[PDB]
């Protein structure tokens, strides 16, 4: 229903930052305070407003993403094909036809396509066919210019699974992950709008979102962890050193 648009025709570091803040502010419950920190926390699951729409507006067309508000999971995307026909692709265990119709009304039922693979990184990475290094998403890099190039592979083109997969990997990281982790957002704006190399720390943050959220939720007092934590990139005692942008909903503080 609610849609936020990122203007990639005229990219601005401030516009990108405000875009991420709109996402954070949309899903957060301001009454929730985890571990005495000021970091925003995703509110309890809504039965009425379940999805959020993100538009990537370019000079030659617009590609859209559909995200689940309860956990920021990307569940679908909208892109015009080679015949300029709007088509929606979705992950099966994530959304229904009726919900997809409401999310992307410009797409007719017949043009809704269920994706052959899973929504998890491993499954998408397999189809991305990355041939160098560890063959994971880290090998693609990050950045505004990279996102623009990836959109070019799906905007008004015949669907190719390899290009679709690579687009999804970058789109998920530049939106959902950047919203959750300010470290990722800061790398994007520091190198704006260039493509740059990703890091092990970027991946380490991503795989430990739940762990970090649980640690702040139940083992942190006034921003200080009760014990030392190491999520892969070193020992952390102060929650602020994590530069968190959005915490996972784990209930209300006890
Ligand atoms: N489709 C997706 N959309 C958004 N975020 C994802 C998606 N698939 C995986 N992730 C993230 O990858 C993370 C891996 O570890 P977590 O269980 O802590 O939390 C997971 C999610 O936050």
């Amino acid at each position: 229903a609610t849609a936020y648009t990122l203007n990639l025709a005229n990219p601005s570091a401030s516009q990108y930052s405000s875009f991420l803040d709109q996402i954070r502010n949309n899903v957060r419950d301001t009454s929730l305070i985890y571990g005495g920190t000021d970091v925003e926390v995703i509110g309890a699951p809504s039965t009425t407003d379940k999805f959020l729409r993100l538009n990537f507006q370019g000079p030659r067309g617009t590609v859209s993403l559909g995200l689940r508000r309860e956990n920021l999971y990307v569940v679908a995307y909208l892109a015009m094909d080679n015949a300029n026909v709007n088509r929606a692709y979705y992950f099966k265990n994530q959304i229904t036809s009726a919900e997809l119709t409401a999310l992307f009304p410009e797409v007719v039922v017949a043009n809704q396509k269920q994706l052959e693979y899973g929504e998890d990184y491993q499954a998408i990475e397999k189809n991305a066919k990355i041939t160098t290094g560890d063959q994971s998403r880290k090998e693609l890099g990050l950045g505004i210019n990279l996102l623009i190039t990836m959109i070019d592979g799906v905007n008004k083109k015949v669907r190719v699974v390899k290009d679709e997969a690579r687009f999804l990997l970058i789109a998920i990281q530049m939106t959902a992950e950047a919203a959750r982790f300010r470290y990722i957002q800061n790398l994007v704006t520091k190198n704006f709008p260039n493509k740059f190399d990703s890091e092990n720390k970027v991946i380490q943050f991503q795989v430990s979102w739940s762990k970090i959220s649980t640690a702040i939720f139940g083992d942190c007092k006034n921003g200080v962890f009760n014990k030392d934590y190491d999520f892969g990139f070193g020992k952390v005692r102060q929650a602020k050193d994590l530069q968190m942008g959005l915490l996972k909903y784990l209930g209300r503080p006890k």
